[PDB]
């Protein structure tokens, strides 16, 4: 077959009920989502690509960074509350990756400030029960798929993305074959 299990996807033995269509995990501390962010715009060419009726989720998990990886999914829940995340996405990856400026919940904050939210929504929000739940949602998730690696999709709750079984010589057909994936996966 042209898709394989194994080969551009594989199965879970342990499928999720319920769970999100297409679900997607990273860390702002995991330098292939970094690059996934700005260098391959993964989830704005899947959703492309997608038929609709079909959302798209993503979440940060805590096993990178200690400290600073659990600030982060704590800040991506408070993104996720006030709709802010494609305000935050950039700045939050390059200060702790390239500039290397993000080295405390301070810092985290800072970012959102200078992209305009306000000090007492983000406050209000970082401490906010709807916030609370919404990192327990995120931690949830990947604890159903036992999540020990990042950049991760998940299709439908059944289907885990395998893109080293994928062509990388060029970017953008790495990129259409992952989209194209994952439709398919969406489609069976």
């Amino acid at each position: 077959a042209q898709y394989e299990d194994g080969k551009q996807y594989t199965t879970l033995e342990k499928p999720v009920a319920g769970a999100p269509q297409v679900l997607e995990f990273f860390s702002f501390f995991c330098p292939h989502c970094y690059q996934f962010e700005e260098v391959l715009h993964i989830s704005d060419n899947v959703k492309k690509k997608l038929p609709e009726g079909v959302k798209m989720t993503k979440y940060h998990v805590n096993f990178m960074g200690g400290d600073l990886g659990k600030d982060l999914t704590q800040a991506w829940a408070v993104a996720m509350a006030l709709g802010v995340e494609d305000k935050v996405t950039v700045p939050l990856f390059e200060g702790v990756q390239k500039t290397q400026t993000i080295r405390s919940a301070s810092d985290i904050r800072d970012v959102f400030i200078n992209a305009g939210i306000k000090g007492e929504e983000y406050d209000a929000a970082w401490n906010s029960f709807v916030v609370k739940s919404l990192v327990a949602q995120q931690e949830k998730a990947a604890a159903d798929v036992q999540l020990r690696g990042v950049p991760a999709m998940f299709v439908n709750g059944k289907y885990q993305l395998n893109p080293q079984g994928m062509d990388t010589s060029n970017m953008d057909v790495f990129v259409q074959q992952y989209a194209d994936t994952v439709k398919y996966l969406s489609e069976k």
